[PDB]
């Protein structure tokens, strides 16, 4: 499947040096100004060593960089794009009280939250409510990804971006949520 097709995403990894993947069902998408070809649709199989989908992504920013990616019950953990020694491993093994089959996760620079239906969770190396805390994102999420100044929550083929500062949605022309293909990807529309 194309990265333009309009379909919902499953996955983001957090802004690294300015890129990230995006994840929907078996395909994993570079997203980089500074790739050849970006967006081509790879196979997660290929390009990470696992059968997609996957439920959620992270990428730690500190010197290692390392991405951390989760299905069901289990997590990958990568540096280098080549899986660590001794992964995967369950959830439970290196997320002390993070639930199974999460929705969506995203890291800051050191916090990673994950979210889970109505609910998410703070991991530092009980759930709170997303609507209280995440002012104006209405629940349930597909996926998110955190850069600098902005996180950005993805619903359906729908997004909001949120400012760190304030944890609110911001107010653009035309206003959250609209489409990720249009206004985020950048897609011939
Ligand atoms: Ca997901
Ligand atoms: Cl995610
Ligand atoms: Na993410």
């Amino acid at each position: 499947m194309e990265l333009c097709s309009g379909k919902p995403f499953d996955a983001f990894t957090d802004l690294k040096n300015g890129s990230l993947f995006a994840f929907r069902g078996q395909y994993s998408y570079e997203l980089d100004e500074k790739a050849v070809r970006p967006g081509y649709p790879k196979l997660i199989r290929d390009v990470w060593g696992i059968e997609g989908p996957i439920d959620a992504a992270f990428t730690r920013i500190n010197s290692q960089g390392k991405t951390y990616l989760f299905k069901g019950s289990q997590y990958w953990r990568f540096e280098d794009g080549v899986l660590d020694p001794d992964y995967p491993r369950n959830i439970s093994d290196g997320f002390d009280g993070i639930p199974d089959n999460v929705d969506a996760a995203l890291a800051l620079p050191e916090r990673v939250y994950f979210f889970k239906g109505k609910q998410y969770w703070e991991y530092q190396f009980q759930p709170q409510f997303i609507s209280r805390d995440w002012h104006g994102v209405p629940g349930q999420v597909d996926a998110a990804m955190a850069g600098r100044i902005s996180v950005f929550f993805f619903s359906g083929d729908k997004y909001y971006r949120v400012n760190l500062r304030t944890r609110r949605v911001d107010t653009v022309d035309p206003p959250y949520p609209r489409s990720i293909a249009q206004y985020w990807l950048g897609c011939p529309a």
